[PDB]
C-alpha cells in the first residue's frame, strides 16, 4: 500500500513510520514545509502508526534527537515515538478490509488529516489548535500537548485494567477533536476501508 506524507507545515518536520517493533519502509525522513515523501507498507501491516516528529536533530548516521516523537534517536524509525505525538494509525487486509483512525490517547504535536486516495471510505481529520488551547497541567515543556496518562501515570487515564471513563482531560482533547480517540475506551472514530487502499497523511491541513 502506498503512504503519500505531505507537509504543509510553515515548519519542517521529519515523518516517521512504524509498526512498534519494526520500521515501515525507511522509517523516517525529513520533510520540508510543502514536502511530499511516499511510502510503500506490506500488505498485513497490523498496528502501523504515522507521526511527524518536530524539533530533530540527526548526525550523518541518522543518530540524534527530537523534541516530540523521538523513536529512540533514530531518523528511520523502527520503534514508537515518544509522546506527545499526535498518531496516524492504521491495520491493512484484516479479513479483506482496512481500518484507518487518528488518536491523541498519546497526545497532540502537530495537526493532521489522515484520508484514503482511493474509493469507497471517508478519512479523518484533528486539525484544531490543540497545543495553543492545551490545559496548562498538560502542556509538554519540550513542545506538545501531553496526554493524562503521560503526564499523571494513573490506572484511571492510562485504562491499565481496561475499565475507565471519560476524564476532564480527554474531553478536552475530544472537544477540540470530535474525529480522534481522546482515551483508551473512547467510542471508536474508526474508518472501514476496503483491503488494500492507498492513503495520503497530511501535517497541518489548514
Amino acid at each position: 500500500a502506498t503512504f503519500e506524507i505531505v507537509n504543509r507545515c510553515s515548519y519542517t518536520v521529519w515523518a516517521a513510520a512504524s509498526k512498534g517493533d519494526a520500521a515501515l519502509d525507511a522509517g523516517g525522513r525529513q520533510l520540508n514545509s510543502g514536502e511530499s515523501w511516499t511510502i510503500n507498507v506490506e500488505p498485513g501491516t497490523n498496528g502501523g502508526k504515522i507521526w511527524a516528529r518536530t524539533d530533530c536533530y540527526f548526525d550523518d548516521s541518522g543518530s540524534g534527537i527530537c523534541k516530540t516523537g523521538d523513536c529512540g534517536g533514530l531518523l528511520r524509525c523502527k520503534r514508537f515515538g515518544r509522546p506527545p505525538t499526535t498518531l496516524a494509525e492504521f491495520s491493512l487486509n484484516q479479513y479483506g478490509k482496512d481500518y484507518i483512525d487518528i488518536s491523541n490517547i498519546k497526545g497532540f504535536n502537530v495537526p493532521m488529516d489522515f484520508s484514503p486516495t482511493t474509493r469507497g471510505c471517508r478519512g479523518v481529520r484533528c486539525a484544531a489548535d490543540i497545543v495553543g488551547q492545551c490545559p496548562a497541567k498538560l502542556k509538554a515543556p519540550g513542545g506538545g500537548c501531553n496526554d493524562a496518562c503521560t503526564v499523571f501515570q494513573t490506572s484511571e487515564y492510562c485504562c491499565t485494567t481496561g475499565k475507565c471513563g471519560p476524564t476532564e482531560y480527554s474531553r478536552f482533547f475530544k472537544r477540540l477533536c470530535p474525529d480522534a480517540f481522546s482515551y483508551v475506551l473512547d467510542k471508536p472514530t474508526t474508518v472501514t476501508c476496503p483491503g488494500s487502499s492507498n492513503y495520503r497523511v497530511t501535517f497541518c491541513p489548514t
